[PDB]
């Protein structure tokens, strides 16, 4: 709504468009803010014919051009922008000396996976004061690269957003961005050298709200560590040394973690009381492909405020007092007030079951309307088909 | 070159295919063993149709049917086809009544997420007697799926590949196939659940070659016990649980893994030491983000063997004794005889490093030929021009 995306496939439907940019008409606009030409194989001519036109539209503000073969040589003529402020350059070709105007405050590299970070994170350190979101997922990033981030001189100090997802980032790379108070949001995903000590060292970062650590060697230790921070949002998935104990028998409850993504982490029904325990703000929860039972699941449903849960592939039925017990977590979620999304998928939990989950014409004390992903709406008559057509 | 491979757009390409496939001249081939429509969007007729066309070919083997919106009713009607033996139906709309001919030998079901792998289990284990390769990659199956191959009257006997990656496997469910001696090529990837029980529940499985154990939570005992096994290959990537110790002192040597990944591990100089120690066969080696040092990848590079190397993303020179340091790693590559192909990337070694790495003009000694993924003859220029293009 905010947004032009197109795929320009070929150089004449480029000077099509440029001629469309070119109407004076547009030189006012303000509803539309991005422009997206992601996968369009562009010349340097036609890229800076594109700058051209772009420089007379204040009110294009973000510029997307992932998968467009773009060259260092590229980003010389991008940096000639004097409006854009966000501008996305994933799964390009960029190598070892691209360049970027210093009023950027997004920036993405992304999958660029010739692109040199030394020198990278080098430039930005010495230019880029305005930005505030960079994101080098899949870049090749390592901890020598992030030690330019600690120099006195370094202009990197409005970050906010900081995507390392999948490069090769440990707890010693941590402690060169500790100090950059602005951060909210890290994702430090796949980097398994960050560890539990990695996540010790994220302390500092008082203004730290959202973390994703999915597949980072963490373990108990790294768990009570998030326990005792400020956070809002936390991705552990793929942690499995999670498995063990946690240790947060002296460690008050955590109140601000309000979504909890656990994952493929191993964890069992006493996990489960853990979870309700000490981090009874976490409301959103992604539980699916751990070791949990009915048992576990009811646990959960025993915060009494939680909102999204999501415990699939993991056994909760398996096909007369295995139906009992299967029926009693059914009653639960339906006494459960709050609940306002399950994900029961693969579980074994079958048609009929998942139909009776359906809060009754006009219920008006509960808040269940989507599960397994779908809205009750579109979800009952769909399972009601499946059901008569076994029959 | 013996496949055809098409996406047919609209029904009336696909009449158009159906007319070409029905010509009495096809009825004879033998050089198209394989036909490919994944894509197209059938109706039923289509698909019996496609059948009966195909029922006249018996050169054709094998069907993909990848992403075709396929649902239960349409394997019915591919369950009618009488040569087919593969038969690939990845990122369908499968649920719980689907039909396989009885014939077939591979089956490939990926990323069927509505699929019922309960039902697929027990009625392939009814059925399918002559199935070799099964893969049920992100299907949702539990331990409590595999518990119908330890039936009695399975008739799932001839399995020799199993795809389980990305389920929810743990090692209860490992006890459910380690009697199915014909297995050889199993991917576990992406359980966590699996954990070193999992892996010491494989060895009864004396024909296991290939193993696929990425993200399984694998610590030291697990790699210890497949230290033992006459693996040829095995994946144990994104198991930081490896950076401990792993107990392999009183452990002979392994002499049949050939190719080890042991990417994102967390592991260290020392663990390198162990390896060329205790896997002196495994000369396809791919340590890549990890903790290594130049002393690391020497130490690896003093297997008299080694033929393909990875150590990308770890820092092995940062931009003078570091020059030295750096010099005397180049020199260890250049002689390591029998290194066929390194990969260097994002390690800070320069454009002139990879250029001397390059077998000098009718060198006859070195068998180097790929450096970062490119062959060095067509590696040379372009580095060269890199080099000429900073002066």
């Amino acid at each position: 709504q905010h947004q032009v995306k197109l795929v320009l496939k070929t150089s004449q439907d480029i000077q099509l468009f440029l001629n469309a940019l070119r109407d004076s008409r547009n030189h006012g606009i303000s509803s539309l803010s991005e422009l997206d030409l992601s996968d369009t194989r562009f010349t340097n001519q036609e890229l800076s014919d594109l700058v051209t036109a772009l420089n007379n539209i204040p009110g294009i503000k973000s510029l997307r051009l992932d998968s467009c073969g773009l060259k260092d040589s590229d980003t010389v003529e991008l940096s000639k922008l004097t409006h854009i402020k966000k501008l996305s350059l994933k799964s390009n070709y960029l190598k070892n000396r691209p360049m970027f105007n210093s009023m950027l405050e997004a920036l993405y590299l992304d999958y660029n996976t010739e692109l040199s970070a030394s020198y990278v994170l080098f430039s930005l350190s010495r230019n880029a004061a305005a930005l505030k979101k960079l994101s080098l997922r899949n870049c090749g990033v390592t901890d020598a690269n992030l030690e330019y981030l600690t120099r006195p001189e370094s202009r990197l100090k409005s970050l906010t957003h900081f995507n390392l997802r999948r490069n090769n980032i440990t707890h010693q790379g941590v402690d060169s961005f500790a100090h950059l108070q602005s951060l909210t949001t890290i994702d430090l995903s796949q980097n398994t050298g960050i560890g539990d000590e990695g996540v010790s060292r994220l302390a500092p970062l008082k203004q730290l709200r959202t973390l994703y650590l999915d597949n980072c060697g963490i373990g108990g230790e790294g768990i009570k560590a998030i326990a005792k921070m400020n956070l809002q949002t936390v991705d552990l998935s793929f942690n499995p040394g999670l498995k063990k104990e946690w240790g947060l028998d002296d460690i008050r409850p955590n109140h601000t973690i309000r979504t909890l993504l656990l994952t493929f982490c191993s964890l069992n029904d006493n996990h489960a009381k853990l979870i309700v325990s000490k981090f009874p703000a976490a409301t959103d929860l992604n539980v699916a492909n751990n070791n949990m039972t009915r048992a576990g699941v009811k646990t959960l449903l025993s915060n009494p405020i939680i909102e999204n849960l999501d415990v699939s592939t993991q056994s909760l039925y398996a096909k007369q007092q295995e139906k009992e017990k299967a029926q009693d977590l059914l009653d639960t979620i339906c006494n459960t007030i709050t609940l306002k999304s399950i994900n029961l998928e693969h579980t074994g939990i079958t048609s009929r079951m998942l139909l009776s989950l359906i809060p009754d014409e006009t219920d008006h004390k509960r808040y269940l309307k989507k599960i397994n992903g779908v809205s009750c709406k579109e979800l009952k008559p769909k399972l009601e088909q499946q059901i008569a057509l076994r029959k």
